[PDB]
């Protein structure tokens, strides 16, 4: 997260950190006791044994409850930037309670409205290109950017109806490498997306791009 602030205990109770080969990798959202939602690009094409999820901690390295993966399912139309969600099944179920909870999902057919406030969180780099990643969770609030504006930034075909955008025109506030797969919520605390891609991080005139939960809800419901 670039331009963010420290998360407090009990913020984002459904967030999980996802390590790969024992090192930081990405974020995700706990949907229920045995299921995590993340970005497809976090897991597609990689050995599933490399991953571990941690829930219920501000730290990505310690505390909370961990699990390995039993299975991975990417959206059936995932390709590159598009349809960038996956469902992970956990080897060890994770109960809600304390600083662990489950996400509430945007509805099928919904789309975030331009200018509405969203909050994204993760353990990714705090500088575009940063050399070390924080141990403790960060968060930042950014407005939704209309899909038409985002298409003017990236190209018409580059932003699909399964993506939405968020950021500040002058830059400075964004998700970044290592934040992929983690949650972006709306002003009702409903999970509206997962961190997906962008041109650098927090650059003026290049919004962060998020995989849309509303657009991909049928896949999520099928496998959750």
């Amino acid at each position: 997260i670039v331009g963010g602030t420290s998360a407090s205990a009990g913020d984002f109770p459904f967030i999980v950190s996802i390590s790969r080969n024992g090192g930081p990798w990405c974020g995700g959202s706990l949907l229920n006791a045995n299921t995590v939602l993340t970005a497809a690009h976090c897991v597609s094409g990689y050995a599933q044994s490399g991953f571990q999820i941690r829930a219920g901690s501000l730290s990505r390295t310690s505390g909370g409850i961990t699990s390995s993966l039993s299975s991975v399912r990417v959206h059936p139309s995932y390709s590159g930037n598009n349809n960038d969600l996956a469902i992970l099944k956990l080897s060890t179920s994770i109960p809600s309670g304390g600083n662990i909870g489950y996400a509430r999902l945007a509805a099928s057919g919904s789309d975030p409205v331009a200018g509405s406030s969203a909050t994204v969180a993760g353990w990714g780099a705090t500088s575009e290109g940063g050399s070390s990643t924080p141990v403790n969770l960060l968060k930042v609030t950014v407005p939704i950017v209309s899909r038409a504006t985002c298409r003017a930034q990236y190209g018409t075909s580059a932003i699909t109806n399964q993506m939405f955008c968020a950021g500040v025109s002058s830059g400075g506030k964004d998700s970044c490498q290592g934040d992929s797969g983690g949650p972006i919520v709306d002003s009702s605390n409903t999970l509206i997306g997962a961190v997906s891609w962008g041109n650098g991080c927090a650059r003026p005139n290049y919004s962060g791009v998020y995989a849309s939960v509303g657009a991909l809800r049928s896949f999520i419901d099928t496998y959750a």
